[PDB]
């Protein structure tokens, strides 16, 4: 009869973010924050609780050490300073953060399951499971559940309608090699590429949707220098996808065993998210411009994964 | 038939706050954000805008210029950087950037609600009356919202309940002579002080309970160099209780025309709060202490008002 | 700087329903019930009442008169006796008819100028009716149409392959009755092609009927078990009033006026439309495959035929 | 790594709404109902999962049998016809304990091992009964109590002072019937002590007194009206549910065991109390003022009293 538990590993801009997300949807009643720099931690611990009166439903905001995992029933952790302006050397980095970070936690006796958005995600989601030891569905990338909302977005406004209403999906690596799910992108079953497409100047168009969802981290931290609200929202939808026992269709960072011909693998698809983590991913049917891009970017991240 | 529209005026670590927490809370259907620094207004309007696919329901998110104040609903004013570590200084800076600011709103043709949160905040909400023109009903500052839900925080931490059952304020200026509302602090009838008196070092307890809501700004501040998501929660439950029109009592700072015996000033008091703003404030019995330090809060921010 | 305003005529099955969905969500901050059944409505705002401390934000029920309306923002109406087994459909719809020339007459007498949103059945011939008694722009009145209809299509395909509702994209549209279509050429889970998977299962077409003839047939299914149905339309009346206040700009299949959408005019019926404070911004004219557009044509002449009988 | 599941038994007017209630909010994933009258039941279920498209989160609805409350966390009781105008109270008592030793009995065999909340009147009656019945710890065992007669005196109240009512601390405690009594020595809005304040008003007294009777009345009041109440009760459940769920520590006033509280022993009785996910973590002892320190005690003995009889 215990209530619902997360622990926040990484307490930087996105950790402290999905923090606030969380004070304001009441998605679990208890919150525990670890980071090495104990007085950010102190003062966004107290700064927190002082909104929790304000929260729909209690929320308990706590400064935490490892132990405190035991019965965490989820982790988050959103640890490791940005990449500064080498991709293999942040991923060494990460990735020794992640050994130390993930072993203290499962010594622990934690048995909830992983939520990573640290980059590069679905190497470090990937990276997690294999040091964790727990089964695939337990261990979670935010992946391209960012992408997906800002492809959305962007359609929204090209369509002029709410986002909710639009359904459309970016699959693959959350970064370079991402790709635009055309095929299926929909508002109500309006095709939105072949209704663009009959724009003046419609490729173009069509182009620019992409361009700006592929390059918005980069044209956000040219502006303010961090990212934050999109990824810590997106963070909060998975939360809320686990702990009300959705069964959601959600784009977020899963292991591939034979889905969409990949095997060994996290990168970003369709998957239904319930209260035990990954329930299973769908499997979509893609179009050959899709499939060519989708091999390409499961290729990427295998390749870095060698190196 | 027009939608519900905040414009907020200040985009720092307050005003960026509270715009996360409205994208959270989809309290409206639109926000536009204003500040001199165009480019944090570029990437938090990008940032935002990403969050909102997972928003409750819509909302839009803009950079706006002045001119979109003209059927704004509600223009709230987190402009004014930080006091850096005299208060005559601060007021004068503060002084002028409201002359320009609500001048700028009014001359837009803006015909709504006010919410100021810069610091003196009790100072340029009577400021924004003045500079406005507007009926007191319609000027309200944040006041006290985020001092009360620190005292309900503590409070729920010292008697381990929910703080939504925790019925307790504080009033008078935000600041060095606020004041608790003992008389009044319950717990479903339990009078908290007077419990509190019965514990060993009760008298201490008591105390601290207070002084750690009195400088929980400083205490904030010390330890990660400024406070913002209390105040954003503080703003958004404000702004709640204006768009879903509740008559909720909330302690925010209003015009003082007769009530508690004072006149011609703003100050922190419980006030019935709707869809017109302040309906009225709430004037409550206060115990001979509470009476004293009250009178002795409104006469510092009158003093303070004539220098 | 008033709030928002919401009056109910007819408090029955329904209407309180509605009602008490409305006190669950708090879409708006005011409720006004009106009925000639003044005992029910007593009694139902009393218990309703009482629900309200417990709503997310104030929710006020009180017991109301036409004169109510003059600054109502939206008249739902749920009025009218639902139709007697044998009761033919010509004699409901004069009826009705009756009726809400009475309602939408005192209704407008009071200097209302907000949005109608209409439930009592044929919803599609009386949402029409009520534009044409109220003398409104088309964009303020709306049926609930096949809002239901849609739910039920999403809910029967949520249990076939097992995930959330709210992941299942799928409509039902014409006549809110024996004449609504799937639109199985856009019904789909994240981009599976629903209708083609099952289609891969053994007895699938037998499958894909099944889940069309249990939405279709679904009010008859709980009338037959239980002699009423009214949650899943105070539901979907809720959902619509959500959209209309919180401005959404959402899609949602309602009944609305067709002024040369689908190379249809002069009807109201079922479609996917922009919903906003505004009411229905426009009609969202989607693809529809030749069995689609056969059918949805068909189930306007069959709305502009029974009108024609009226 | 299971989800949020209630079982309801009994779904007649409060067990039905409290249904459509946990579909409006989306407190818990997956809700169960159970009833005799299996007919009723399939007519519900239907209507009902039509509705959760549009719940704000999954909410599974299904028809079940006492084998699904092996895994349930939290099972609500509804279950019992409303008392019959001239029927006996003791009658009504033997009926109801009747009807209770059954469910528990089926419930507690499906090898259950969560929380009862308990509606059915006489609730506080039966929730004990429930309590000797399940042999659980007394933290499991809750009975809606007053929730319902604070909510009515807090509208009240907010309609005699003209704010929200959520604005409102105020309770009601003791039996949830005849013998309930108001705190007034708390009620308050921000801490305006709102007895005094009516006592200055003319005919204050008066106003005091309405007050608390439309308060203790307020069935008699509704029934007479409409012949049932339902909504405001399926409110109060709803909001106890939440508190469960969301492990809220929240103070609500539910019936609870009390064992030395208020000096009262081996009595449920509606007082303010604690309730997270483990049930009611505690009873609050308030201070009661003389006259109320009377009422309670008064009350506690006749629910001891009825109980005896039993
Ligand atoms: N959509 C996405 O997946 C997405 C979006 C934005 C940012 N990011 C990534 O999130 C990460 C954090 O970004 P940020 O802007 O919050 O960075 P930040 O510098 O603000 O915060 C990083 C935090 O990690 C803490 N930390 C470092 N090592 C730790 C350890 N061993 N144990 C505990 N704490 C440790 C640091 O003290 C710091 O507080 C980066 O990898 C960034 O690229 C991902
Ligand atoms: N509870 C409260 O009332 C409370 C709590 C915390 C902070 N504060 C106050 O809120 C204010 C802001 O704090 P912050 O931490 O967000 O500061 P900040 O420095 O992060 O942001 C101040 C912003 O104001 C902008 N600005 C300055 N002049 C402007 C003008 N003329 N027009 C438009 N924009 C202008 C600046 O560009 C900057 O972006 C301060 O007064 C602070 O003391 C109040
Ligand atoms: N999805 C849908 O559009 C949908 C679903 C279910 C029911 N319905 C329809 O909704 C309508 C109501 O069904 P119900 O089960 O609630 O019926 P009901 O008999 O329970 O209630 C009808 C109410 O209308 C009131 N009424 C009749 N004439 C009135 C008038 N002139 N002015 C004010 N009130 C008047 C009656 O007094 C009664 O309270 C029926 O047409 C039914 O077929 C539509
Ligand atoms: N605030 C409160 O505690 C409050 C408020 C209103 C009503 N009530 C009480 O709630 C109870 C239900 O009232 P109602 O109006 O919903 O009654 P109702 O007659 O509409 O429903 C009672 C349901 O119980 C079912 N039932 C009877 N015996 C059963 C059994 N052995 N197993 C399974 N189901 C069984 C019946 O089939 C029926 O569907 C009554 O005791 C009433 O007085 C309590």
């Amino acid at each position: 009869f215990k209530g619902n538990k997360v622990v926040l590993i990484g307490n930087g801009a996105v950790g402290s973010s999905y923090a606030f997300s969380l004070v304001n949807q009441s998605i679990v009643d208890e919150l525990v924050i670890i980071d090495l720099d104990t007085e950010k931690v102190r003062g966004d611990v107290m700064d927190l609780k002082h909104a929790t009166p304000y929260s729909p439903t209690t929320v308990r905001v706590k400064a935490g050490e490892y132990s405190d995992c035991h019965d965490a029933d989820l982790v988050v952790i959103c640890a490791g300073a940005a990449q500064k302006p080498t991709r293999l050397d942040l991923v060494s980095k990460n990735l020794k953060i992640f050994k130390s970070i993930v072993g203290e936690v499962m010594a622990s006796k934690f048995d909830g399951i992983f939520l990573v958005a640290t980059n590069p995600v679905d190497i470090l989601a990937y990276a997690t499971w294999k040091f964790s030891g727990l089964p695939k569905e337990r261990v979670i990338g935010s992946g391209t559940i960012l992408d997906s909302a800002r492809f959305r977005l962007l359609l929204s406004e090209a369509f002029d309608v709410a986002p909710r209403s639009v359904d459309a999906q970016i699959i693959g690596e959350h970064g370079d090699t991402e790709l635009p799910v055309w095929s299926h992108a929909n508002i109500a079953g309006q095709p939105l590429k072949t209704l663009l497409e009959q724009r003046p100047e419609g490729k173009a168009q069509i182009e620019q949707i992409f361009v700006q969802t592929r390059d918005a981290a980069y044209d956000i931290i040219q502006a303010k220098g961090a990212t934050y609200y999109g990824v810590a929202m997106g963070l909060a939808r998975i939360t809320e996808a686990i702990f009300r026992n959705e069964d959601a269709v959600l784009t977020v960072s899963a292991l591939l065993e034979g889905e969409y011909e990949e095997e060994d693998v996290y990168i970003g698809v369709p998957a239904v998210i319930n209260r035990n983590g990954i329930r299973n991913v769908v499997e979509i049917p893609l179009n050959d411009e899709e499939q060519s891009k989708f091999a390409h970017s499961a290729k990427t991240l295998k390749d870095i994964m060698a190196e």
